[PDB]
C-alpha cells in the first residue's frame, strides 16, 4: 500500500509496545472571551463541557470540550477531571484572565497568515448541505472552513465529499 | 457541577441534534520534512500511518496518522481514505514539496512564541516518568521539565506536544 514503510522513509512499524495505550486527548487553543468560545463550540459545533479546570495561581481557565455524553460522566469532580482526559480528541481552550476586558489584547494568531504554522482542526459531519446550512442559520463566519470566535479555522468534511475526492 | 450551563455563560447543553454523531477527527500541522516527522510520530509516539495523500495540483502530501491497528483497515485504497476519515483524534500533517531543501526555508511558527495562538496537542502515557526515560533514549528534545504531572516534548518543527498520566492529573487537581 502507499501507507507501506517501504513507501514512506521514517516511518516505524510496528508501534513500540512501550507506546501501546497511548491516546492523543486534547489540542489546546488560546481563547480571548469563554462565553464566545463555550457557544461556538457547544452550539455550533456540539461538544459538551467535559471539564472546567480554574488555576488561580496561573490566572487561567481550561475548558474541556469534546464529543462526550457528559449526563453520564462521574459526578466526583476529581473522578470527572480524571475521566476527562482518558477520553480520546478533546479541546483545551485556555482562557487567560482579562484578555476579554484589555482593550489593547491585538488577539491570537490562528497559523494560516505569515509566520505560518498551525492549520485548523477538522470536523467529519453527517452532510455538508445540512451542516453548513444550519451554520449559516446560526450565524456563523465561514473561510470549506469555519471561524471560531478567536479566528482558528475549524475544517468541515462528510465522507461522501472525502470520496468524491479521493475518486478523482 | 462547575461544568453546568449556570456556571458557564455561553454553554449551550445538550446538543443540537443536528451534531449527533459529528466527530472532532484531525489536527492539521505544517511539517517541513516528510521523513523526520514519520519518524517522531511513528517511533516516538507510536502512531501510525492510517493515509497518505499526493495532492499534485497543491505539490502536497497529507500524512494521517494516529493511534490505531492499520491493519484492521480496509485493504481498497479508497475505502481505507474513508474509514481514515471516520476516526477521532488524528493527525493531518501537511507537506508542501520542497521545504525539505530550501536553504532559505524559515521553519513553521508552533504558536508558543509572538504572535502567540495555536498550543499544543497533548498524549495521555501509561507512566510520564517512564514515557520520559525512553524519550530521552530516542534523544527527544523537552520544552520543560518532567515535575508538577506534566511535560512538553518537541516534534520536528518545534509543534510542542504535552505529555502526562492520569495519576500526574489527579496530583494537579488535588492542589
Ligand atoms: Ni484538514
Ligand atoms: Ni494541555
Amino acid at each position: 500500500s502507499k501507507e507501506s514503510p517501504a513507501n514512506n522513509p521514517g516511518l516505524h512499524t510496528p508501534p513500540d509496545e512501550a507506546t501501546k495505550g497511548y491516546i492523543m486527548q486534547q489540542t489546546m487553543f488560546r481563547i480571548k472571551d469563554p462565553k464566545r468560545t463555550l457557544e461556538f463550540y457547544s452550539r455550533v459545533l456540539g461538544m459538551s463541557l467535559l471539564n472546567k479546570v480554574d488555576v488561580p495561581y496561573m490566572k487561567m481557565t481550561l475548558y474541556m470540550m469534546g464529543y462526550e455524553d457528559v449526563s453520564s460522566a462521574p459526578s466526583d469532580p476529581v473522578e470527572k477531571t480524571i475521566w476527562t482526559f482518558g477520553r480520546p480528541a478533546t479541546m483545551e481552550l485556555t482562557h487567560f484572565w482579562g484578555t476579554e476586558n484589555d482593550p489593547e489584547f491585538k488577539g491570537y494568531h490562528n497559523g494560516n497568515s505569515e509566520p505560518i504554522g498551525f492549520g485548523h482542526i477538522g470536523i467529519t459531519v453527517d452532510d455538508m448541505y445540512k451542516a453548513c446550512e444550519r451554520f449559516e442559520s446560526l450565524g456563523v463566519e465561514f473561510v470549506t472552513f469555519i471561524k471560531d470566535p478567536d479566528g482558528y479555522w475549524i475544517e468541515i468534511f462528510d465522507l461522501n465529499g472525502i470520496r468524491a475526492i479521493v475518486n478523482t
